[PDB]
């Protein structure tokens, strides 16, 4: 029932780059999903205490959330776009694993994922 330390949002020894694709991921993809009406449950790490989900971190061992992704993008944490896309995919996957199909949180994840994929379809070529 207690929360782990959140995922790191910086790591000085980790390698990183600024790419036009990562800029797009912050300016377009994250920004669009962040403002969505269903973004709120995904804007911070799952709080197992507040939300009374005492089993959450007994099941989900690779937690991820858009608050973490936002800070990673702001902090130039990533080496490439794929590392960031992976984080979004971990967040969605965790939600589908932990919750029941048709639960409100799943409908929210599914709407955010639809939008995510629409935005990723226009990801520019690396230039
Ligand atoms: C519709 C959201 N309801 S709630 O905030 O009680 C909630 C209910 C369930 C969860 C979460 C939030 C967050 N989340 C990422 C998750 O997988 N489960
Ligand atoms: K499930």
């Amino acid at each position: 029932s207690m929360n782990p330390p959140p995922p790191e949002t910086s790591n000085p020894n980790k390698p990183k780059r600024e790419t036009n694709q990562l800029q797009y991921l912050l300016r377009v993809v994250l920004k669009t999903l962040w403002k969505h009406q269903f973004a709120w449950p995904f804007q911070q790490p799952v709080d197992a205490v507040k939300l009374n989900l005492p089993d959450y971190y007994k099941i989900i061992k690779t937690p991820m959330d858009m608050g973490t992704i936002k800070k990673r993008l702001e902090n130039n944490y990533y080496w490439n776009a794929q590392e960031c896309i992976q984080d979004f995919n971990t967040m969605f996957t965790n939600c589908y694993i932990y919750n029941k199909p048709g639960d409100d949180i799943v409908l929210m994840a599914e709407a955010l994922e639809k939008l995510f994929l629409q935005k990723i379809n226009e990801l520019p070529t690396e230039e």
